[PDB]
């Protein structure tokens, strides 16, 4: 009666995480493609915590956001966690930047502002998404935003703890040669170990706003301080804070009123650069604080209906030719 593995042929895998891996699979009587997540009990938090996790997500699949991936069904076995989605072919964001390096501020604004309201659906449903990154930011056949599924995975990997930096300062960095190459070096750098960082089970804080590492404890509003870390990354080539460890992005970010800044040479508006700096300040007079109105008018989304956006042309057409296409993933052996 509940369906398992066997109702489901693995057609091509798609994605990897950190914990598990993401396939294309074929429902066997219906022919219907879809999505597979699967992640390893082994690597996931206790049998209790996934289950209130998975118990709590349901609450979001029955709300059914336009800005969340649609998920149909979830089994387990003895070895792994699998969960049935719709398959999303725009890929994901992370890979998206791979291809284009960086994105026009017109481009920006349209995925940002998709991206506020993605994540402040999942706010007013009780969700804090404690891991906003391009790689969390899929694309679905029209080019327009849906959040992954996200939960189980939160915090797991090991640079995403405040532990890892125990006895670690906050003093500023030291890589004084990496901080000193121009933007042009600096983005390469970060681009030839941007897949791999995606895979480590390790990891980097570059998205991590830094009240998560506080004793004082953290609130929503760390999603909007990711965010404006994307919005830099889009813009520029590389998150405000990269280092060649987590231990100096780590300092990077704790000392971010010294360290964000803008490289003289990369072309960038007033209004983007005003909003990112309204995006990565204290999480007390972070945009948003107030409620998300105050994201929405910001000078930099002046364009932008906020009604209708997801129901008009996304700002990059998807080029696929198939139902099952799979090129805009990456391959994996
Ligand atoms: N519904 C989907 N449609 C298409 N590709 C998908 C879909 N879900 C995941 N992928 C691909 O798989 C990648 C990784 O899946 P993801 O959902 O991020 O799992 P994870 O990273 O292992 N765990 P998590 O920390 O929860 O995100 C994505 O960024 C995509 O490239
Ligand atoms: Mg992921």
């Amino acid at each position: 009666t509940r369906l398992g593995l066997e109702d489901f042929e693995s057609l091509k895998v798609i994605g990897r995480g950190a914990f598990g891996e993401v396939r294309l699979v074929q429902k066997k009587d219906t022919g219907h493609v879809y999505a597979m997540k699967i992640l390893r009990k082994a690597d996931m938090l206790e049998k209790e915590q996934v289950g209130h996790i998975r118990a709590e997500r349901d609450i979001l699949v029955e709300a059914d956001s336009l800005w969340v991936v649609k998920m149909f069904y979830s089994f387990q076995d003895k070895l792994n966690l699998y969960l049935i989605m719709e398959f999303l072919p725009g890929g994901d964001m992370m890979t998206l930047l791979m291809k284009k390096d960086t994105l026009t501020e017109e481009e920006t604004q349209f995925y940002i502002a998709e991206t506020v309201l993605a994540i402040d659906s999942i706010h007013q449903l009780g969700f804090i998404h404690r891991d906003i990154k391009p790689d969390n930011l899929l694309l679905d056949s029209k080019g327009h935003v849906k959040l992954s599924d996200f939960g189980l995975c939160t915090g797991l990997k090991k640079a995403h703890r405040t532990e890892f930096y125990r006895n670690l300062n906050h003093s500023l960095p030291s890589d004084f040669t990496f901080q000193n190459m121009n933007s042009k070096r600096k983005a390469e750098t970060w681009k030839r170990n941007r897949r791999q960082l995606a895979f480590s089970t390790v990891g980097t804080p570059d998205y991590i706003a830094p009240e998560v590492f506080m004793q004082t404890g953290y609130n929503k509003l760390c999603d909007w301080w990711s965010l404006g870390v994307i919005m830099y990354e889009m813009l520029i080539g590389y998150p405000p804070f990269c280092s060649e460890t987590p231990q100096e992005t780590y300092k990077k970010v704790m000392n971010w009123k010294e360290t964000l800044t803008f490289p003289p040479e990369v072309p960038i508006s007033e209004k983007a650069k005003d909003l990112i700096l309204r995006f990565c300040c204290e999480w007390e007079h972070r945009i948003g604080a107030p409620g998300v109105e105050e994201i929405k008018s910001n000078s930099f989304f002046e364009g932008v209906d906020w009604e209708h956006i997801r129901e008009r042309p996304a700002a990059i057409s998807i080029e696929i030719k198939s139902i099952d296409d799979t090129s805009n993933f990456d391959e994996f052996p």
